[PDB]
């Protein structure tokens, strides 16, 4: 109750009135249930709406804008109180694309959060714990668990509340509490209740820490607290405390965002400057002070146009983008940068049991020997059906289902593989398939026991639920164990003492564990049921079957299973340390060998080809036999079937004998490492990441947290240890390989649409300032005024810029080596790119509004001369007749210049689904949200332009069919230059959508109808 740990286990069982092994009663469960409550926590959501709003507003770019909406306010306070929607548009249409920006990234981050935490509960905790439901052992959601009940724990299983041990199964338990009290130390559990009520953390050397890890070891005990009362709900915070750890883009866009606004002010400086001369004009009133603050308006303005403000909220989408279609493929991105990370992986080093194999282990082949025959022997090699655990199979000595109690050597080696099981079968009738409690392999021994049915105890009037454990039940109630021995890694086995409980005392020793220490360790042969003594024939002869079995096309794990015949007693066993451990295990009897298959899932051999073709080397790590792991690599394609492995497969001993020298030289080939211990794991990263390489290494276990802190990138498992995920940049919950694959592909498109992004608003945003600049240059009439260009932002710079994030991936984006980090964001390519396409778009704003005054219809036939010396227009003047002055400040000439500008905008829009692949390969369509959002923004300068209060506003007038066309015909060929880019970056650096086509040729030709050009060009 209050003090845990200061009563006996049978106080704290008479307390709670439950028995250890009938455990609590179904009335006793529903009356606790709602009691106390069930064992969780109360969730909070994770990030409020007011600072998720706040979060977007953080940036210096977008900070800047706010500034410069102040500004445009308090500089508008010269006509306030009679105007009131007409002087203050100005601050209005920057603050629309403020929020237009900030709702579409808070509108996504809301739907990445959402995404995350419906994964959550996809997957729920599941405990072990005894009922009065079922007698054997049961699994139930760790939130369903009360206080009182039963509940058993084994290797792994995070603790899922405090339990107080009632007996220690296992020799010795490791636990590891860092994760809640910071302790790292391994602690020694034992059953003396604590003298002390208030003892500190450190001496509750008894209590399994709720929330915690163990490392090894099953423990039995009952559950006292759960949820709230437990103290990982009560001593620890909100610990709301997380690292950015800035991601070497997200350093490289901060630095080109400051990089950028410090160009931007340079430019709009120049602006300000390159325009003293036109400050004592008519037209601004003869006074020098308002001459300055106008073009102080249009500097300001400028740099408003000119910045690209979206950044913050493409990054912010893009990155969201990815963690939702990461958890739409269940996989839990922690940090959010982190996924644009992994488009950059170089090496991926993954544990093969697990995640590049489905972990349903299932015996299909296993050999008993037959007869001696004098050097050499024979065997049974059988064949048994069934891939699943469900108990269900026939055996098959070659095509005929065999008898059980034809062959002595079946029924005598089904009781070594049920003795020393320490797993058991489970039916899930929730789903209707059975399922695994402890180790895949134990388990997978289980099923084969009751497939074999040596007893032949009559099954089919059976139930359902003890199909599971009918066999092993049985063959248990004859032949009862003492003790069993941990399974030590110098040993390479797992052994049990039993004694039979009829009073004959002919106790054997069952002994369990890899091959090759086995049958070593083994001078004697049961055949049938005589012993026959071990000679130098069958050494050869059972490895001979073993490496065919595992390095054969079918990828066998063996595990060789014999008798202790002559076993020495309990007064001198010693369970102290694995010394001990290693050498009671001598001179047993070999009785045949089983065979378990792990198939890799299906679509895990086209990733490692996949990866291969991306230029990403896979590595696989893992304690399985060398040529097994080999044959397994062969067989998911790391190595070709014919290819040398004689310098890419290391084993951990092969790794040690080695000098450094070879060791990185040995890294840099090797694909695969087999029989490892986790020093190597963090090894192996030391020695890629001085090769200059990006490494996503896969990690599960509480010893793999260093090697996942050390790796560019740590990808933990969704059934692993929590360390491990904490220590994680991502969490695989579905436990695939195929999964990674996937994140490196969107990583990589991740990218590219932040790349299309900035090449969009850099070559657009350009050709704004080159508008600017080549109109005073010319000395052409002001072709946009501080209105104009700040409409030219909201259209071009909000909505059709975000739109970018949701480009669809490029055809080649697994096509091409990993991006190195160490090359600058934009290459100077690109920057050729940037500007020739905004010294378009610059030329065709001043040659529209030039177009306008020289050579239209509509208007005058003003000359280059007269245009380029406007500021002489008298009525005097000798060369100025048949124009008057008032024609140079017309709308027509800012109207052609602003909606050229928009459109030409819009389509250079189009260009930027892709860096090389042109329109006819990626349809606009592609990205739908792109052609939403460019319809959007042209109903929008329509409603400015033909709708009868608005045109007075932004000082722009309707415009005709005629006109329209010019702007068409204009804004058209910025597509078609693109194009031509493109098509030199494809080709000269380094399928086509024929309904597409067949659409824009009547629109293109029908643009280009008739043509009007201009004259007498004298300085230009
Ligand atoms: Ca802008
Ligand atoms: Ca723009």
């Amino acid at each position: 109750m209050e003090n845990a740990h200061t009563k006996t286990v049978e106080e704290v069982l008479g307390h709670f009135g439950v028995n250890e092994s009938t455990g609590l009663s179904l009335e006793q469960v529903k009356k606790l249930k709602e009691r106390w409550g069930s064992n969780e926590l109360p969730a909070e959501e994770g990030k409020t709406l007011l600072e998720l709003v706040i979060e977007q507003f953080e940036d210096l770019l977008v900070r800047i804008l706010l500034l410069a909406a102040c500004i445009s306010f308090v500089l508008a306070w010269f006509e306030e109180g009679e105007e009131t929607i007409t002087a203050f548009v100005e601050p209005f249409v920057i603050l629309l694309i403020l929020v237009a920006n900030a709702i579409v990234g808070v509108w996504q981050e809301r739907n990445a959060e959402n995404a995350i935490e419906a994964l959550k509960e996809y997957e729920p905790e599941m405990g072990k714990v005894y009922r009065q439901d079922r007698k054997s052992v049961q699994r139930i959601k760790a939130k369903d668990i009360v206080p009182g009940d039963i509940v058993e724990i084994a290797v792994g299983d995070k603790v899922p509340a405090d339990i107080r041990l009632t007996s220690i199964k296992s020799t010795t338990l490791r636990v590891d509490q860092s994760i809640l009290t910071g302790e790292s130390v391994s602690v020694i559990k034992h059953t003396d209740p604590v003298p002390d009520p208030r003892a500190v953390n450190q001496d509750k050397k008894n209590m399994l820490f709720s929330g915690t890890n163990i490392a090894a070891g099953k423990a039995m005990g009952v559950v006292v607290a759960t949820g709230v009362n437990t103290e990982i709900g009560k001593i620890r915070d909100e610990m709301v405390a997380t690292e950015q750890e800035r991601t070497p883009l997200q350093q490289k866009l901060d630095e080109f965002g400051e990089q950028l606004s410090k160009v931007i002010s340079l430019i709009c400086i120049a602006v300000w400057i390159i325009n003293i001369g036109h400050f004592n004009d008519p037209v601004h009133g003869g006074s020098w002070i308002r001459g300055a603050i106008y073009y102080f308006k249009i500097a300001v303005a400028l740099a408003v146009a000119a910045i690209p403000e979206g950044l913050p909220a493409v990054i912010t989408t893009c990155l969201a983008l990815g963690t939702r279609r990461m958890a739409k493929k269940n996989a839990i991105v922690r940090s959010l940068p982190s996924v644009e990370t992994l488009g950059c992986t170089s090496v991926i080093c993954s544990d093969k049991t697990g995640t590049l194999t489905t972990n349903q282990m299932s015996v299909c082949r296993m050999f008993i020997l037959d007869r001696v025959e004098g050097d050499t022997c024979s065997l049974n090699e059988f064949t048994i059906t069934g891939s699943t655990y469900a108990p269900i199979g026939e055996v098959h000595k070659d095509d005929k289902p065999v008898n059980c109690h034809q062959y002595d050597g079946l029924v005598e080696l089904a009781t070594i593989c049920a003795l020393c099981n320490d797993s058991a079968l489970d039916y899930n009738e929730a789903k209707g398939v059975y399922e695994k409690v402890g180790e895949a392999t134990e388990t997978a021994l289980t099923c084969l026991v009751e497939k074999m049915n040596v007893f032949d105890t009559e099954l089919k009037g059976l139930s359902k639920i003890e199909r599971a454990n009918a066999c092993n039940s049985v063959i248990k109630q004859l032949m009862k164990k003492e003790f069993t021995l941990e399974f030590s890694r110098d040993r390479k086995s797992m052994s049990v003492y039993c004694t039979p409980n009829k009073p004959s005392s002919m106790s054997k020793m069952f002994v369990k564990g890899a091959p090759e220490g086995v049958i070593d360790r083994c001078t004697h042969i049961r055949v049938g049921s005589t012993k026959v003594p071990m000679t130098s024939g069958v050494k050869q002869k059972i490895m001979s079957v073993i490496r065919e079995w595992g390095s054969g096309s079918d990828t066998l794990r063996c595990l060789a299973l014999a008798t202790h015949d002559n076993p020495l007693r309990r007064e001198e066993m010693h369970l102290e340390d694995s010394a001990n451990f290693i050498k009671y295990e001598t001179n047993l009897t070999f009785v045949g060998c089983v065979g378990m298959l792990d198939p890799p899932r299906i679509e895990v051999a086209s990733s490692v080809k996949l990866c291969r073709q991306a230029g990403i080397r896979v590595i696989m790590i893992t304690g399985d036999n060398k040529g097994t792991a080999v044959a397994i690599c062969r067989r998911i394609g790391i190595f070709g079937q014919d290819e040398d492995v004689t310098s890419k497969a290391f084993t951990g001993r092969e790794f040690d004998e080695l000098n450094p020298s070879a060791q990185r030289d040995a890294c840099l080939n090797a694909r695969c490492f087999a029989r490892v211990e986790p020093s190597h794991k963090s090894k192996i990263v030391e020695f890629l990441q001085s090769f200059d390489e990006i490494t996503a290494m896969t990690g599960d276990g509480v010893n793999d947290a260093p090697a996942l802190k050390k790796a560019e990138i740590g990808i933990a498992m969704g059934s692993g240890t929590a360390v491990a995920k904490t220590a994680s940049e991502m969490v695989l919950a579905d436990d695939n390989f195929s999964t990674i694959v996937a994140a490196v592909e969107e990583g990589r498109a991740i990218y590219n649409n932040m790349k299309q992004f900035i090449r969009y608003l850099i070559s657009s945003n350009v050709g704004e300032v080159v508008c600017i600049f080549l109109t005073a240059a010319l000395g052409f009439p002001e072709a946009l005024i501080p209105v104009q260009l700040l409409w030219v932002n909201l259209v071009t710079d909000g909505l059709p810029a975000t739109a970018l994030g949701f480009n669809p991936p490029d055809l080649d984006i697994m096509n091409k080596p990993p991006r190195n980090p160490k090359e600058p964001l934009i290459s100077g390519w690109l920057f050729f790119r940037y500007l020739a396409i905004g010294c378009y778009v610059g030329a065709a704003t001043v040659g529209a509004a030039a177009w306008w005054f020289i050579a239209a219809d509509g208007g005058p036939r003003v000359s280059f001369y007269q245009l380029s010396h406007f500021l002489q227009c008298k009525e005097d003047n000798p060369d100025f007749e048949g124009v008057d002055c008032a024609i140079f400040e017309s709308p027509y000439p800012m109207t052609m210049a602003l909606s050229v500008l928009v459109t030409i905008e819009m389509c250079n829009a189009l260009n930027s689904l892709s860096e090389n692949q042109s329109l006819l390969r990626m349809p606009p369509w592609e990205n739908i949200w792109l052609v939403g959002s460019i319809c959007l923004s042209m109903s929008l300068h329509f409603l400015i332009l033909y709708v009868e209060p608005l045109p007075l506003i932004f000082q722009i007038t309707p415009l005709n069919v005629t006109q329209w066309l010019m702007v068409l015909k204009i804004s058209l060929p910025v597509i078609l230059m693109d194009e031509t880019l493109k098509f030199v970056a494809r080709n000269y650096l380094e399928g086509i959508s024929w309904p597409f086509v067949l659409l824009i040729m009547p629109l293109v030709i029908w643009v280009y109808s008739t043509d009007t050009n201009f004259s007498d060009m004298f300085w230009s």
